[PDB]
């Protein structure tokens, strides 16, 4: 059976098998779940780096950046895992920020076009994938996205913060269209995990200043955490997303699920 | 199979069948869930309703802010388990202001003596149920209290509210200290649930001005829900509950979880 | 006497005099700052309004949008200013949300193009305009922006309430930036003020459905209230700004203070 | 002139000449308020500390765990600042957890008796001399009570932090009653300064464990602080807390004013 049993879900924001949606997709068909995954115009690219789910699942194109992607989205879904079938579960992990506005830029020099284009991904896709697939969602369904908690400044991160400012804002906007459909809307607060994207500007792609301050900020989740943080594990955070796709959090929407150890909650 | 398989979880406050604590103890039942129950005093009267429990449970005798009692606690338990084993979860879903400090009473009126006596209950019991309990939880374990948001003040819950905060700040602290087990500490805020306390709060009891006020709350946190609040289902807090001693929420201490129909993330 | 004497104060965002702004700008004015005024796209009907106010002060064009705009300011700032003379205070009292992102229109039917800009304006331009004026502010100074408290969704306000959620956190942002010049960079979180975006998508009148909505929400501000809302009365949030502007808040910043009679302190 | 001029407030809580308590009232004469002072047990030394106050103070008697001394304090506040006077503002310092409840004792083996003590005296006392007083407060007034953000557990502080978590909530209700006298209730949330019993509770009294990692916590604030934060200034909250205690900020209460740099803003 598992968690996710008979669950009809749709995983977005797979790039690689170590993406935190990858582990969630994982996590998610090893609890019975039924994926749909999602990658951008890249449908192909998504296909060489996730042969490795426990099962198939279908792959269908989306940038959310593309209002056509999403219009079509509902109709491309449905097709994928049958007519008459909804999804029980949306899971938005898309993020992105142009390194211009997150990473040694300074938080003033990002431009706005980089900016927007970063909430266009970040947090405003999360309405439209709302808006997308909420038609094509169950009762008792639930949308996920991923959040890194901004509720204070951090260096670094910078317009992602505000990104996800904005991204948990719209959260609470996606909730209260989501509960006419009987749907949640929640994100999941991971603390950093280090995958494809963040050892890179660690290891200095976006330069030792950044990386510096990166790794001094990530490394103050496990000191923070009363149970401690490894950023090189998604597992608990996947699992975590997992338990809102469940039925388990089924009076939990327009809210923020905490899976950064409760870094969150202690000063030091 | 079930969500808590293989569990074992003290579950303390059940004193009637509707109060969270017994619909609490019931899913994790439901789950798998093996439970020690706590009661006090009436101890006959509390076995009569945890015998309405899907499954036996060793009920054990534990008054909050007592010793013989707290410090005994973990002997008991592990009498009540067995040599060799461990619990896994421990549920606080303690919660007792005396009337003075509730919502029929002007804020200034209410005693200390009486506010005193809801804190030592409502929050630090938290914190010594935890000292208590820790020593015999597994890693990977889990402790729940029962949380009514109290970031805003309403009036008609009062003291009990300023009872919440302090247990919010205790949820903190337990979890720092719960780390150092493996083991999370978080509460579950609910949307407000009618029992026979906070249910003899609406019925008449409080007469009308508190009687009122506490129906304008609960009729605003439905209409504010996305999801909508169902007042007089215990159910999603239990579930919810149930996910937190899970090892769905495995990255999550010192934090609260809103099991509340996300009522607390709209204004209106 | 006067809190702000001696200070040199830009007050951006006055399009209206019954506009926070206006009443920011006036009371800064009683209170013997020597405003610079900034304005856009109706720079004739601003300089006629402007009038209004206790002094004259130069009117700048600005449109925080145009980065060359921006370059420029900070020199034209001190040519309005003279020579050596650098501004003690900054209000950003812009925020503009295309109506696509607000009151009667879905959430979900907003165009990104707009949200960007609405976010553009209201939050972007916060760092925009503290980019700009950092370099020209005294020690001791103080930026301030206005903020609609967003951490709860509410109806009407959409994308708008995103943009404050951005702003927020690009307001701890820019705190980080204008700490390095002693500067100060706070929000006022404005209750409800009838001006010409939270009573022209208003106006007790877009429908007598949803209007209803908006209605119950900005009621709800003077009914939470502990010392009620006056939403027809920017001078209590004029003041607030003022404070904030003021040395008498020195230790504050990345801050968001609350000027909403309290309302979002109370439940009901 | 001045900030307060013509203020009558009453200040409790000055108990050394370090104090922000003390440096409220230097502030506040210094900015032309009339202060009426209240002390307790060590009334000798806190005469004496008073005197070093630029201006000359009643100085009344006031266990706040003493319901004869609050249900008395109006009239005898009334005696020293002559019938028909009311008080324009009121500021509780008042703050004492016992030794076991903080620094270095397990936040566990705290005595509930000692816990009781410190939230009745920190938080409690903070409804107790709203009662006592705002029956005789101006409309327009102002109370304010001494806060330390209690939102993220934190090393040392253990159950004082409780106590502030529950001051807050406390202050939020404070506001309800307050706000139909006119009279605003907010907090100030202040850095950590070092006081008398912190030349002993950090300083070189508590252990060499507990002047180091209250160290280690405390200048992590000067680290986030944008615009710094300085241990040893009272100062800046001093002054923030008239700021709240003059008309500067006339809509905001059952709030909190954060005094300490901004570093609660901040993450690294």
């Amino acid at each position: 059976t598992g968690l996710l049993d008979g669950k009809r879900i749709l995983v977005s924001g797979i790039i690689t098998d170590s993406s935190i949606a990858f582990h969630i997709a994982r996590v998610a068909q090893e609890q019975g779940a039924q994926l749909v995954l999602t990658g951008f115009d890249r449908l192909r690219l998504i296909q060489r780096i996730t042969d490795r789910l426990p099962a198939k699942a279908p792959l269908l194109e989306l940038d959310v950046q593309n209002e056509e992607h999403l219009a079509s989205l509902a109709g491309r879904v449905t097709e994928a895992i049958g007519a008459g079938n909804k999804l029980d579960g949306v899971v938005h992990a898309i993020g992105f920020m142009p390194q211009t506005g997150m990473g040694i830029n300074p938080f003033f020099d990002a431009p706005y076009a980089d900016v927007s284009k970063g909430i266009h991904i970040s947090a405003y896709s999360y309405a439209s994938m709302a808006k997308a697939l909420l038609p094509i969602m169950n009762p008792g369904g639930s949308i996920v996205g991923m959040d890194f908690d901004p509720s204070r400044a951090m260096p670094a991160y910078n317009w992602m913060t505000v990104a996800k400012s904005a991204l948990e804002s719209v959260n609470r906007f996606v909730a209260r269209e989501a509960g006419k459909y009987g749907v949640r809307s929640n994100l999941v607060a991971a603390g950093p995990i280090r995958t494809l994207a963040m050892s890179a500007i660690v290891g200095g792609a976006l330069g030792e200043e950044a990386g510096a301050q990166i790794q001094l900020l990530e490394e103050g989740w496990d000191q923070r955490a009363p149970i401690g943080w490894n950023m090189k594990d998604a597992t608990p955070v996947a699992k975590t997303v997992c338990a809102l796709l469940s039925d388990w959090l089924p009076a939990t929407t327009g809210d923020i699920i905490y899976a950064d150890g409760g870094a969150h909650t202690q000063l030091l």
